């Protein structure tokens, strides 16, 4: 890869953007290889848990500034979305900077957010005669209703701060800039030191069940939590936890 | 009771979990003590309001780690969690210490939430193997995406603290440990201060707008609003306020 | 067409509208209703107007309320003084001067931006003089967590929530010194105005429209307003300036 | 015992007769309270696998005849005579043996199938009398297309759906010779109570709940059912049944 | 007087007819605006209780004029691009304001009824046809998505019923027995009583309490929002507002002295 | 070569065959392997615009036969069986009903655009009648027949069957074919819809469908953006033209 860095380490892929002299702005080629990433990770057995992560000032700066005949083409352009409707392993973004426009992206559909006390956030689409759509009804899900529309219209003229974020919790945490990918990897570890499948449940169990009212969220939730039940890994669970240990996982 | 006590002054009734030796974990005995005392207090007309909370460290450790011939058999486990489906009365929580697993139910579905300087907030249940489907489905609308989700797959490695909960608004208050029972029942008697059927018509007119979109939303408070219009308290409130004295609820 | 209980001013691209009963702490009478609606009406009309400010006089931004069934409004829950957000494209931003409470909180959760004076408070007192709360607290509860939302509910007039804990959890985006609150306004006006108006409505409209449907649905939902702005003028205007280093001049169209 | 209905179990089906034939089969108060003590007997005794809904005479049921809060049911719509589809999973069957009108409807909409005898007429009059029917005609809404809906709700009184439009449209699956009504709807009843009961009721289950959200959802909604469903004996019995042709024994479990 | 349509008031019915026949009632950018102005003139006349609709000749609607397709995409209104509210949506063309309008709307559909005519038969309360009716959309046939209208038609008939309209464009029309069988249509009438049976109706609606009417049908479209048990609890607001009138009164009043009601619409 | 069903392809129409008739095209894993290829094949050849699916015999599809364990994303969701992608395809799908159609057969009828059936076909499932569940299936049924009409046929198991004339009556069919005639008669409604602009049909097919899961007028605004992706098209612009100047359209699927 040219713009991105990929590596694993035990059970967790890291994706880097790797364009700082452009802010780490997302380029056709940039998306064409983070798409190429994430298949990598869905498809690589011994990857549980994708972290997400850029390189400098920003960690991504939004988009850089035949027709119909794929499915893709009638929905919103998904430019560099993690592919959160169709991949069930767990995704960690670590907002290393500036995150503006597309970048939004990773802090509202990933599962773990965190970021450098250095990160700021915005959209600066209104400021260049166009619409942010796909972006904002994404943050319109993480921030409250006035703080989401505020972003929206105040376009590239106001940025929020990380410490705001946290306020309202569009992030989790705020660590010392330098330590930023050390404690990405090592809340990985933590996730990663539960049971996959389960954890791959729960996240379905809330995702699908943010789409309906609450009492049907609840019935829907019932299907993952009977699936996850055949595992071996859920008949090995319960003894381990008695006994205070942590076992070796099989993710079967 | 042997598990759980219930007392009823003036017009609270207050269940207090009274396991501290397993930590108030829920057992089957627990469970069937606690619905008992809910439906004591659904039906003695003289009580308006149920503050529930625990004993020592723990609020509540979680559950204890004919088939479909009854049709609760047909959703999902309930366990402690009070009624507030078929229950028109408010439920105060007051959160003692931990708070985890099952002991979310009374966090997410109760009306007024507060919480000992003590208190922590967290799920095991990926730990042990397992989904956590109804008590997540649960988290998932009081904390934003990221943070219920982080509180998903963390298990049991991560505590939210009362502080964070309180930024959230996860919870309403934080109180010192000592004054926890005396606070609970403080707001508890300020709340018996108003007409308790507007109570419970605003309280229904909210739980019951959250599952339809905003707009039939008010149009269903309506309802609720005109049946409370012809109470006899309804009158009363303007009336009191005339004569500069103060109302005289009957609930009626 | 000349207000007893507001003021209407427009400056540029904004219009002001003022609450201005302050006698009676700006309580909406159906009078104040009726000339509300009308300032509402004749901001989303007027092209000149981009961005309507509301905002009270006094101490209190708004303390609330004070042939049958011949006219449609009369069959669904009456709005009082909330701004037609349902059926206008322009934006709107609250600027809470003091006491807000009762139908007062229709502009706070209805509204695109909602700022405060660091002297505001946010309450409801319907269930203490026995009545419900029905939209104002179903539309609350859109905004503040669920039991903030049901608290605020219960305790009627006997406690308020400041400014402080409003700004917490996000109810207002921010709190400004009292004595600077409509110059705050307006500045955050003229911001929200110095970018490209169609697409500051079509931004709305796509949060808007998208709360009602899930998530998924609400990004194709979307496209249609991106699509609409894109034909504009102004959509190519502002990456040209961009590209050139220099300040868009916008048209609207 | 009952003196406005009849309640009989016979095998595993239980048969609610309304019974005031004299009175067209109006809903007192009375009967209300009878019908809901039968009902809470069909669902608790374990003999009873399915409910039987019937009338007698001319009318099926002509309708409602023309402390306060203090219980949860007063904060919804009065239920009348509905059986309680919500809270019970055994299966309801309904044979209209005649008029069927206001309150009447339903049974023909909250049960599970519904029959009618060639005489049967369907209608709601409560526009004729000033009143609106809400929970009735919502139901409807729900059964008949759109503007059949609207125009039985608007014509009250005036006019009536025959048993055979009723049936074109799928408001009822099966028309009667009218003497033979009670045989055939017992005939039914045999038939779903020769399947596996638990089946039944978790495949009704999937259907009603997965109506109130899209289908993708409602699709993995209703694999719950269908795994609490596997798990029973008698999901063990019907394929070795069939393995070993012979016909399967139902336990219930 | 409107130049595209008639508008004409008897008693408590107003009746709007659509007359452009030599066009077969296409809609222009004229016939809309005028439609507009005599659906607001029907909701704001007190003594108006319901709305007729119906076309004259071989066309009930035909459509909007295809020679009025833009040819830049810009949906034409009165004013400049994007600076209506109306723009941000679908063009409602010739649709009754049926979600801000509480007075029951009937359409009896006298001949071809596509396109953006078949906007009567989803979003009205009463539809009757002419045996010689016929339903279809052809915007596949002209290379163009039929949004709105489609998607109404499938809040009305089955699945792969709307659907094989939708694909099908012009290339086949369901007859009046097909949309009576499938409830599309509530009656199919004789050809040249159409007009005579629409009133009858009409005055058979008209007969009840109108704000018991205009209470029920809110109760009906508000309910279809959302599921079952919440239309149940919404409609009883609707309910509620009507116990409050005089005619809810004079009603069951009337019943028990044995007399006939009198409505006052208060 | 597919085993359990056939592929042609003809013109714009793919037609897919179920060709098992000695199991009564009952789905095996194996035919559904091979269904599952055939359908994205189907979706990525471009010639193809449209794709038919029939059967062989006495039968349509007389339901199913009696990988690490959630390692693949489609184990956390409801078992497919035969259904063809509706949700990730555009291309429209007519299916053609041979005969007997019960179980998993009926997903052809419930997720497919057009469907036709032979007089001799008929409708049901069996499950209940041997203690299971039928949950995709019958949640998809009460989409397409009203409320207790669905409930009955889920209630009666086997021992009911819908008629095609029933079927035709409510809609859960558009049309009854003279039997020797049916394959005829799908080829035929293919070539007309194929005779439209495709964008425009698939288009109009997603507003529909994808307007079906919110309300009405978040549909009505929704179906905007499959409108204004189709203004674009070349094709959006020869068809109106084509139509004033009374002349038959060229479409180029572009």
């Amino acid at each position: 890869f040219d713009t991105i860095k990929y590596e694993v380490d035990g059970h967790t892929a890291t994706i880097t953007l790797n364009r700082p002299d452009a802010l780490n702005a997302l380029s056709p080629h940039m998306i064409t290889e983070l798409r190429a990433a994430y298949h990598e990770a869905e498809n690589d057995d011994r990857v549980w848990l994708l972290v997400v992560t850029g390189t400098g000032r920003a960690f991504c700066s939004g988009a850089d500034v035949p027709y119909l005949s794929t499915y893709d083409q009638w929905e919103a352009p998904q430019e560099g979305t993690p592919p959160f409707r169709t991949m069930a392993k767990p995704v960690l973004t670590a907002v290393n900077g500036i995150c503006c426009g597309a970048g939004m992206d990773w802090v509202t559909t990933t599962d773990i957010v965190i970021a450098s006390e250095q990160a700021t956030f915005f959209d600066p689409h209104v400021s260049i005669g166009l619409v942010a759509g796909r972006e904002l009804v994404r943050v319109s899900r993480v921030l409250p209703r006035s703080i989401a529309l505020r972003m929206a219209l105040m376009g590239k003229h106001e940025r929020m701060s990380a410490q705001r974020a946290y306020e309202l919790g569009l992030i989790s945490e705020i660590v010392e800039h330098d330590r930023l990918l050390e404690r990405a990897h090592e809340i990985a570890d933590i996730v990663n030191s539960n049971a996959p499948l389960a954890v791959r449940g729960t996240r379905l169990a809330i995702l699908k069940g943010l789409n309906v009212p609450l009492h049907e969220a609840e019935i829907l939730a019932e299907t993952f939590r009977e699936r996850v039940l055949r595992t071996e890994d859920a008949a090995e669970g319960p003894r381990a936890f008695v006994e205070k240990r942590q076992p070796n996982w099989q993710c079967r």
